[PDB]
């Protein structure tokens, strides 16, 4: 096979009391070391440490130095092949050794890297020893990084003449024109390395298949010389008749098969999935995909997967992006680093647009051990790795050169911004460059005079991302009519799932004794906005392409506004908690961004008789009538408004994008009946007063999963009363017992202020719920999860795994 899974049969040990510098030596004694499979994050397995050098920013989880070793033989089927060791990502500052000799060192923690080991392996079934030193000396990060070989590891095995790494570039030049003529013009550039010791003549055959595997196009290149140790470049054009475009609703991808021909014989075969799509950022009209105008309904996403830490998992990342798509999201910003290949696969298959972002710093460091100290020597390598990895991916629309980069106020920053966009364009000229810039925010009210160096950087990129800068959206468009503006980072409102504090108080960067934030859209950072305010500023302007809220999902670390407030260890920014459980604001975004009628009530209905409860309805319906125990508490409605260019939206006469009642509490059932303009019912939602806690209820998101050792079932554990109603403030400890053909990969409840382990077999409910993550093994069979709590009845669920 051309690519081999190399994740199995590793050994791992943290450096704690004594130096592991000798672990580079083949003869080093690792018989005491832990045996594991990658991917692996060593930080997520550790207890929280309030004295951690990671601090609150890194979620109080230690990093430090760790070593991996693998002892292996080479199969005889690999003799005379080119062999490379491919890491998708190691966090961070790794040094790799084979048979006691350094292959190299790799500072950056979020790019793939590769070492040719063809001439370094012992063949003849002799033992080889790989040793990887991982140096995550802290503090290295403003968010939870994780530590170790947290992404997949592979061998690439080819004949001496082969398609290079990232050796194809498939494009659809002038697709808008071609498509109106019922075709896609397909430009294919192919790089062939000759790693033999003598020149060859080589041709490239390019065959395009549809998703059913039907051939749709074919082209054979002219012959070209490839001298020994050099790359030959080919460029070929073909046509797909009546092409299927890649779009959000139909994320259709073709497959290019590249055959490398020498003397008519195939010496290499290489596959490239791609999509045909075109898009535009317009200074006046905003964004459009395949000629359809739309706003970017965007979220920022960090790379951790909650209770899995950084350790990549295709199903976990697909689940996060499915939940974002359910919220009405059409676009993601990879804040603030290249994403995993599993994340790319998910956005390509789900139909989501992606901004890929290289850097959280250039040379000026944000944290002592971050990439800043490497930047001046490695930035060209790392930015080109990101672009070269992702240039064929239809989901990727833009390349961000950085986020909130201090250097952009300096002439040094101007020169760096020119270098980064030049280096990107040497790989890919088909996508706009961008940056996320916060330093024009100024006083949040008036149009900020732009720093001269920021202004020259805004002229250097194709598309200007503003962070937290609503006051400039109109002014910069008027003063710079050719700029394409969007919100690269917005809101940073803070909220805890199921917490309904200070209901009539709108507070900025305020801490409470409960270590929580309120889900009335009424807690947000001093630089930020409510969800509503950041949305209104965008909604109202056609020229503004859209926005990427901070954030879609909670992540580990950055527990703002609880800066020094252990056990506050994970974020409040997410629309959805680390466990995948939506907060109320998830339904606010649905109400603004989706067409399918919905209505969502908050808060819960467990209060004290007589107390006036602030009741909200998030809804895209014209009106809602609220009922308590079957009796009307009154109709609330929107005006059917239009933006300046006639786009319809719903807002009250007082400017609200939600509906509101004040209800004297009476136990029972509160019901929201959503109606169209005519009074016809189009959606309903209810909340019931819960009784005493009685049982643990388990629900699997997927009852059947693959017995491949990596597929997951996400099990919701709820605390319910004797009628099955979720107890909305329940915090009961749930003990999980797993039996069968699987393992408990993690537990979570999304509570930012919990220092319960993620790697454990018990978890407290938070606001009624907890999560258990069940992983398959390689033998098919049944997995049974039993969940108990003191004084309650137990819950049980069976998962089937298929081989
Ligand atoms: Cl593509």
């Amino acid at each position: 096979m051309r690519r081999i899974n190399f994740n199995d049969n590793w050994r791992f040990q943290r450096e704690i009391s004594t130096s592991l510098r000798e672990a580079q030596k083949p003869s080093f004694n690792d018989h005491s070391w832990r045996q594991l499979s990658l991917p692996h994050d060593w930080s997520i397995e550790l207890d929280f440490n309030k004295d951690s050098l990671a601090t609150h920013e890194g979620g109080y989880l230690d990093g430090g130095v760790g070593w991996y070793r693998k002892t292996f033989t080479v199969p005889s089927a690999m003799e005379g092949k080119r062999i490379s060791l491919d890491f998708d990502g190691v966090y961070m500052n790794s040094t790799t050794y084979l048979n006691g000799e350094e292959l190299g060192t790799y500072p950056f923690g979020y790019n793939a890297f590769s070492y040719d080991i063809t001439d370094k392996l012992f063949m003849d079934g002799r033992e080889n020893v790989l040793a990887v030193k991982v140096d995550n000396t802290q503090p290295s990060s403003r968010w939870y990084s994780g530590s170790g070989i947290y992404r997949n590891v592979y061998l690439t095995v080819t004949n001496p003449v082969h398609v290079a790494r990232y050796g194809t570039f498939v494009t659809t030049p002038d697709l808008e024109s071609a498509y109106a003529a019922r075709k896609a013009e397909v430009n294919i550039k192919t790089k062939i390395n000759n790693d033999s010791d003598a020149a060859v003549q080589v041709k490239v055959k390019s065959t395009i298949y549809d998703t059913d595997g039907k051939e749709v196009a074919s082209v054979v290149s002219q012959e070209k010389t490839a001298a020994a140790g050099t790359t030959a470049h080919f460029e070929d054009n073909t046509v797909i008749e009546n092409p299927e475009l890649w779009s959000l609703d139909n994320p259709y991808r073709y497959k290019l098969v590249t055959d490398v021909l020498i003397g008519g014989e195939t010496v290499d075969t290489y596959e490239t999935r791609f999509g045909a799509r075109f898009f535009k950022f317009d200074a006046n009209e905003g964004f459009s995909l395949n000629g359809k105008p739309m706003k970017l309904y965007g979220v920022s996403m960090h790379h951790d997967l909650g209770a899995l830490g950084a350790a990549t998992n295709a199903r976990a990342v697909e689940r996060q992006l499915q939940i974002m798509k359910d919220m009405g999201v059409n676009a993601i910003r990879g804040t603030h680093n290249p994403v995993s290949p599993e994340f790319l696969e998910a956005v390509n298959n789900l139909g989501l647009l992606l901004i890929e972002e290289a850097f959280d710093c250039w040379s000026q460091s944000k944290k002592t051990y971050d990439y800043g100290r490497f930047f001046t020597r490695w930035a060209e390598h790392d930015v080109k790795e990101m672009v070269d990895r992702g240039k064929n991916e239809p989901s990727i629309i833009m390349w961000s050169i950085g986020n909130e980069i201090y250097d952009t106020t300096s002439p040094s920053g101007v020169e760096t911004a020119r270098n980064l966009v030049r280096w990107i364009k040497e790989i890919d000229t088909t996508r706009p460059t961008t940056i996320g810039e916060d330093k024009t925010r100024g006083d949040k009210v008036n149009v900020t005079p732009i720093d001269p160096n920021i202004l020259e950087i805004f002229h250097t990129v194709d598309v200007v991302g503003l962070n937290y800068s609503e006051n400039n959206y109109v002014g910069y468009h008027e003063q710079h009519p050719n700029w394409k503006l969007y919100g690269s980072e917005t809101s940073s409102a803070t909220r805890s799932r199921g917490v309904y504090t200070h209901p009539y108080e709108y507070n900025l960067g305020t801490k409470y004794d409960d270590l929580q934030q309120s889900s009335y859209d009424n807690d947000y950072v001093p630089w930020g906005r409510t969800a509503e305010d950041a949305w209104k500023s965008d909604r109202d302007l056609k020229h503004f392409a859209g926005q990427f809220i901070w954030t879609g999902f909670d992540y580990i670390g950055e527990p703002t506004p609880y800066y020094d407030s252990y056990p506050a260890k994970s974020s409040y920014f997410g629309a959805v908690d680390t466990a995948g459980f939506p907060k109320d604001i998830f339904y606010y975004y649905q109400s603004q961004w989706k067409k399918e009628p919905m209505v969502h009530l908050l808060p819960h209905w467990n209060w004290t008789e007589g107390e006036p409860v602030r009741v909200l309805a998030y809804t895209n319906a014209h009106q809602v009538e609220l009922f308590l125990n079957g009796k009307s508490l009154g109709v609330r409605g929107y005006e059917n408004k239009k933006t300046s260019w006639g786009a319809p939206y719903k807002e009250t006469k007082d400017g609200k994008t939600y509906l509101e009642w004040a209800v004297p509490f009476k136990a029972g059932t509160l019901e929201a009946v959503a109606m169209d303009e005519n009074g016809k019912e189009i959606a309903r939602d209810q909340v019931t007063t819960a009784g005493a806690p009685a049982a643990v209820k388990l629900t699997a998101d997927r009852k059947v999963i693959k017995a491949d050792g990596t597929d997951l079932s996400f099990i919701t554990a709820e605390i319910v009363d004797s009628k099955g109603n979720v107890v909305p403030n329940a915090d009961h400890l749930i003990q999980f017992h797993l039996s069968g053909h699987g393992e408990l990969a993690g537990v979570d409840n999304g509570d930012a202020a919990s220092v319960e382990r993620y790697k454990d077999n018990k978890r407290k409910a938070f606001s009624g719920k907890a999560l258990a993550i069940v992983q398959s093994n390689k033998l098919d069979g049944n997995i049974t999860l039993h969940a108990s709590a003191e004084g309650l009845s137990s819950g049980n669920v069976t998962i089937f795994t298929t081989a």
